[PDB]
């Protein structure tokens, strides 16, 4: 009843250009089974948006990696939001979200901003620039650990481990295997980072700790959302702005839509997470045997959900393959959906927003113009260079 595929979603040649065989998942029926492996998959919009928000059948605490926890062990200690289900995730989840909150936005605002535009007038007075390194990797680089309270020393290691977790919730290929291998360095800098001695007061790493106080989460379950934020804000940001950029750059009538009204540069972002999605793909595990898309799903079966597909689903986009700043986003899963939902989303916002303020008022062109390097990761799409010129408004 459920087709099988042999489509690996891990390859190098399905990161290189995953849309084609995204239709192919999506085309072959609802729910599809993944020979290579031996998991099941969803890549319309419909299942994917019905899985996340089923939470009691398609639980977490058995990772969301390929990895099942009830089989393996987790290559870290189990997250206790991400990698939990209700009722253990709600607590720690109300910490992030407060630590996180829209009140909290207000504190960062002006400093995000300030820091954004600054970057954006630095690179014009050098033309051609990357894209990547100087701008979707300098700017996050630039706010979020000193948001985070972070000391100086050691931030180095911050876009590898990064990039380890995320290599991590793929299969066991050579991606995963190189990043676990000799990872301990980075894992001792972020558990360090992760205590409370090392976290200037009033940034979001100390802030987590100070609601130990109040009853929602143990002190010894603060430095593990200490290592949740610096896991998950660094590196998705990194992409998410590199994907804006390289919209703008190919849809040069969107950026002079942006121009000409720079209030559109929150959604103009929001549709750049769309239309890339830096997070493609994660996993939950059935508790149950459970019916979707008229196919049979047993207990303890990994199903592999393709965001990026969900999000690029004629059925629920038009022209969804169009990079447009003016479409109604709401709804999409970039971000995930249900009780997950991406708890940073204010934070990835606010940066994404207000990088493209600063492109919209100050920069007139985005041209291409060197080699575009993609950059591989099991879960991540994200580009490793993009060459660019910038002509000054
Ligand atoms: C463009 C930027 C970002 C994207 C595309 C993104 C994507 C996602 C997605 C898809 C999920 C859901 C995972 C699941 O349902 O299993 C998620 C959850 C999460 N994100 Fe983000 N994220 C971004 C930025 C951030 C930032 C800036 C932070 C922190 C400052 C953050 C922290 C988290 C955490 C802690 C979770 C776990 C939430 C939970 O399990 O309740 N993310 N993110
Ligand atoms: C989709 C994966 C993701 O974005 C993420 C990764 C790690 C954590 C965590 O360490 O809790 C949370 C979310
Ligand atoms: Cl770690
Ligand atoms: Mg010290």
């Amino acid at each position: 009843t459920i087709p099988h595929l042999a489509i690996d979603p891990f390859s190098l040649d399905f990161f290189d250009d995953p849309y084609p065989d995204q239709q192919t998942l999506r085309d072959a029926g609802p729910v599809v089974y993944l020979d290579k492996w031996n998991v099941y998959g969803v890549a319309r919009y419909a299942e994917v948006h019905a899985v996340l928000n089923d939470p009691t059948t398609f639980c977490s605490s058995r990772g969301v990696g390929l990895s099942d926890f009830k089989k393996e062990k987790p290559w870290r200690p189990p997250s206790l939001i991400l990698e939990a289900d209700p009722p253990a995730h709600t607590r720690p989840r109300a910490v992030l979200s407060k630590v996180l909150s829209p009140a909290t936005m207000k504190t960062i605002r002006d400093g995000f901003a300030a820091a954004a535009d600054a970057k954006v007038d630095e690179l014009l007075q050098r033309g051609c620039i990357d894209a990547i390194a100087d701008l979707a990797e300098a700017y996050p680089l630039s706010v979020f650990p000193d948001a985070m309270g972070l000391k100086q020393e050691g931030r180095e290691h911050l876009l590898p481990y990064a990039g380890l977790v995320f290599n991590a919730f793929g299969p066991p290929n050579e991606l995963r295997q190189t990043a676990i291998e000799r990872s301990a360095p980075h894992q001792a800098y972020v558990n360090e980072q992760c205590q409370r001695p090392n976290l200037a007061p009033g940034g979001f790493g100390a802030c987590i700790h100070a609601f130990t106080d109040t009853g929602e989460i143990t002190p010894d379950e603060a430095p593990l959302l200490v290592r949740s934020l610096l896991s998950a804000g660094l590196d998705t940001t990194v992409n998410g702005i590199g994907a804006a950029v390289y919209c703008l750059a190919r849809f040069p009538g969107e950026l002079q839509r942006l121009r000409s009204d720079p209030t559109l540069a929150r959604n103009a972002f929001e549709e750049a997470v769309r239309f890339e999605s830096p997070v493609q793909t994660f996993f939950r595990t059935t508790t149950r045997e459970v019916e979707l898309g008229g196919a049979v799903i047993g207990e303890g079966e990994k199903v592999l959900m393709f965001l990026g597909s969900a999000n690029r689903d004629p059925r629920r986009w038009s022209d969804p393959d169009l990079y447009d700043i003016t479409r109604k986003t709401s709804g999409h899963v970039g971000f995930g959906s249900g009780v997950h939902m991406c708890v940073g989303q204010l934070v990835a916002r606010l940066e994404g927003e207000v990088m493209l303020s600063a492109l919209a008022r100050k920069v007139a062109a985005i041209d291409i113009d060197g080699p575009v390097k993609r950059r591989f990761n099991n879960t991540l799409r994200g580009l490793e260079s993009l060459p660019v010129k910038l002509t000054p408004a």
